[PDB]
């Protein structure tokens, strides 16, 4: 099977690859697993397969760390990505988002149901399981669980069947037969929770996938519009129907070559302790436990020797920042274009901590707008901030047509050079704020409202005559021909490749 | 000569460093020495040095570019500046800023009088020399002019004899023998013309010095205190009286050792047209030229085989960000422990383009202050804002103790993650702002008040009870041991030197 369309085939791509790193001695899942994993992070290195995990035990588990995490030459930063996604190693952000962006206008290509598939390999009855005896990572000394649930699929369905979501949201194990985990506005699974909720009658179909198709996780990170299906979404993306099994205890369908699959309801009632987690902003509070969302589990099915991917997300770069934030931006980046805003591209800077994207202008198509800064930022806020697509985003920074987006030095540049504080800005306290940002729900405002701005960093020719300055750098200030010279006569002269 | 004392002597250092290229072909001062230099600024590659530079007669001049700018390695990063200062190539920002520091709590040491020196070694009188005749360089595509004037240093004395200034200040040749350059408030240039102004009785005499002494350009970066002579503070820094040599034409003084001194004098009444320059924020507006203060040159002295330091200034990184930001940064730290904020560090992040400044609080004082972020930002930003020190600044961003100030990655961390946007901040529109920011001159509001901000990255607990988070990385998340395990394992278990 194509490693974009099975996980088991993604892991010997990322080999392959020599972007593995397979790891056969003994590894504690208690810290171990993921602080090997966050180095990796920190450092751009190969991922590391854990494939002798300490508790290990009758094919539960084997460890995927850092599955969509950066390589360290620039040349196939994005290469893990790109193999989520049928795409060379080589591939650009933008293409990236653009692939994840392309089946917004095409018709879905529903599922296809199977009899049967890998994720059959292997059962577990209710009682035959204990989630507490699984080796299920402690991916941070102060975390308040051990978090199964880090890069696996929920999925659940609308009551009334219509819309089935996929969706990434974090889960740490409550007891031998439950979860608890994330559930919050205005997340797609709390939206069908809700109904659930007002219907009233029972709780929700429930199932959890781990190691699916790399496909169908991108997706599932991605916050394509409501009542969307992903798999359907999927399925166009990338050209074919994905293949999926039914669950044994219920009637929801899961991908056929997962590696794992939980199966059971999530509470329309019930509540449990959760967190903390040390998250995507780079940080944990000691503690700060709340209560989330009640998951049972009836069943367990999985592969024969099954990997659990895993994130050990937290500071500068993991899953959190290169999905999150280049998902959200793509799918604002579409937003912003469907409300006939000038906008070509959108990433969220890494620098950021991906709580801004920055958004290219067509600034030809800006000035025959004729409009004025402070009217184009809260048009350009209006649409974001009120859109779920602007959930997890504080900070817009709008730029012209001379800032690559995707460079974070550039973005950086021209916010600190264009936008006169204050003054160039528009601040958004009646919007939903994110609250996992630290300085929103461990600050000194509300934790759920406000705190968002558009920062204007287009000059003001931009709106009118156009660009009125050249950069006083290598590429502007010089002419062709001196410019190739230098270059040329560079080693000559006596000073210091592109793969590496 | 050691070479913190003798511009000549640090040239040979640069080259015994390695640090150095030396070009003894034909190079244009047409912009191609400038392209060199900033290809060199723009990847921290060696200085160079161009020894026949198209234009040179009789000794007017070699160019030496990049002079204050940064090394590749991590570990020697710093290590152009080191060698302006007697430090070790090694010596961290915080070591060569305290250095710069360290004359503020000590003795001036006046200079000494000599009756010679090298740059007496050659004179042209006014009959002899014209400034439109020396291969003065081209340094932007777009510039108004030819900048003979990067890296020299300004002399003025005030009236009274009792403050003589050290400055550097752009200028550009007007015709045979003028300049015309920026002097503007509240730079000490502008301040003592001022007197010379208000006395009305002749035109301020003046000194233009290139390859001066390198710890004296240093002085000459930065905002030592209003009627602080700079050399003074130099020999308390260096710990040695400098040697200066009375100018021919006037009883103004300058560094023995100097490689090219103009004598003249400053017009109280007259101006010319200056500008548009590619200056430290990385733009040129072509075609903004404005009138400027103008400059006759009477007299020209100059060692054998004079080099003229030049800065290629624009995008990152070069002397304007090396040099402005960072020593602007020390005497911002001074300034806010003078009035008794519990300021440790403080720093010009370069991703900001040197128009933030980092202040690192010690939380432990803070608590016991019994505050509130907006009194603490107000206090802050009224010092910092209100004073001559603060003049280039625009952004304060304040943080706690864990965070490196030094280091942009982690400013940027905690700013884009713990600053909550307006409510953690404060505008501060009456104050004096800086017109060279394009936000500023060339953008929606007054060019020369305010735009300034404080942003408090201070979390709620750092001004109560104490920090209450860990970071989510590996060096917080993680036991001492286990992380000490991963580290001795790495390489053994499959993934990948100071000094590279
Ligand atoms: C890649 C990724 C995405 C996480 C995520 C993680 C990763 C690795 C974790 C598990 C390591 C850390 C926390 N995560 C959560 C999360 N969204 C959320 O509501 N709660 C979470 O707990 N997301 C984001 C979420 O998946 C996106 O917002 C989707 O748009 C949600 O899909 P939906 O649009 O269908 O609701
Ligand atoms: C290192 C450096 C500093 C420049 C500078 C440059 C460099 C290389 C240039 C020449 C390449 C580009 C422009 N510069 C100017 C400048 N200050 C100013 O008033 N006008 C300038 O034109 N400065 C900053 C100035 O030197 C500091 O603000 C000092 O504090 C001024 O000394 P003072 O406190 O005695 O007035
Ligand atoms: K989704
Ligand atoms: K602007
Ligand atoms: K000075
Ligand atoms: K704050
Ligand atoms: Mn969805
Ligand atoms: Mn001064």
């Amino acid at each position: 099977q194509p490693a974009h369309l099975c996980f088991r085939s993604f892991v010997e791509a990322l080999k392959v690859d020599n972007d593995l790193v397979e790891i056969n001695t003994p590894i504690d899942p208690n810290l171990e697993a993921a602080a090997i994993t966050r180095r990796v992070c920190e450092t751009n290195d190969k991922a590391p397969l854990f494939n002798n995990l300490i508790g290990m035990k009758n094919g539960l588990f084997r460890i995927l760390g850092a599955p969509g995490s950066l390589r360290k030459s620039s040349a196939d930063r994005y290469g893990r990505l790109a193999r989520h996604l049928a795409l060379p190693p080589t591939a650009s952000m933008r293409e990236i988002l653009d692939k994840m962006l392309s089946a917004s206008d095409m018709p879905p290509i529903p599922p296809t149901i199977v009899p049967t598939g890998p994720c059959k390999e292997n059962s577990l009855d209710d009682s035959e399981f204990d989630l507490t005896e699984l080796p299920v990572p402690l991916i941070h000394k102060s975390d308040g669980g051990k978090y199964i649930q880090t890069y696996g699929m929920h999925i659940v369905q609308s009551p009334d069947g219509t819309w089935t979501n996929w969706s990434i949201a974090r889960a740490m194990v409550h007891d031998k037969n439950h979860l608890t985990g994330l559930v919050i506005p205005p997340q797609h699974i709390w939206q069908i929770h809700q109904m659930w909720k007002k219907e009233g009658r029972s709780d929700v179909p429930w199932a959890l996938a781990f190691g699916v198709p790399p496909a169908a996780i991108m997706a599932s990170s991605m916050p394509i519009p409501d009542g969307v299906t992903e798999a359907g979404y999927v399925g166009a993306m990338t050209g074919s129907s994905l293949e999926l099994v039914k669950c044994d205890t219920n009637d929801l369908y899961v991908p056929a070559t997962s590696e794992i699959v939980l199966e059971g309801t999530l509470s329309i009632s019930e509540t449990g302790p959760e967190g903390p987690f040390g998250d995507m902003h780079g940080y944990i509070f000691p503690g700060d436990t709340h209560l989330g969302a009640k998951y049972k589990v009836n069943r367990i099915t999985y592969r024969n020797n099954a990997i659990m991917p895993m994130s050990s997300c937290g500071r500068l770069t993991d899953e959190t920042h290169t999905m999150i934030g280049s998902l959200a931006a793509a799918e604002i980046r579409k937003l912003c274009q469907q409300n006939d805003l000038p906008i070509t591209d959108a990433f969220a800077p890494f620098e950021s901590q991906v709580t801004w994207v920055a958004l290219r202008v067509d600034t030809e198509k800006l000035r025959a707008m004729k409009t004025t800064s402070e009217g184009f930022r809260k048009r350009v806020g209006d649409v974001v901030f009120n859109h779920k697509a602007g959930y997890t985003i504080h900070r817009l920074v709008l730029v012209g047509d001379d800032i690559d987006v995707y460079e974070g030095k550039d973005v950086l540049w021209a916010f600190s050079t264009r936008c006169r504080p204050g003054m160039d800005e528009t601040l958004f306290e009646d919007v939903r704020g994110f609250p996992l940002i630290p300085y929103m729900g461990h600050g000194n405002g509300p934790a759920h409202r406000g705190g968002k701005v558009v920062s204007d960093a287009l000059m003001p020719t931009e709106y009118t005559t156009g660009r009125n300055w050249e950069a006083a750098d290598f590429n502007q200030s010089y002419p062709e021909d001196l410019k190739q010279k230098v270059l040329d006569n560079w080693t000559k002269m006596g000073f210091s490749h592109h793969h590496h």
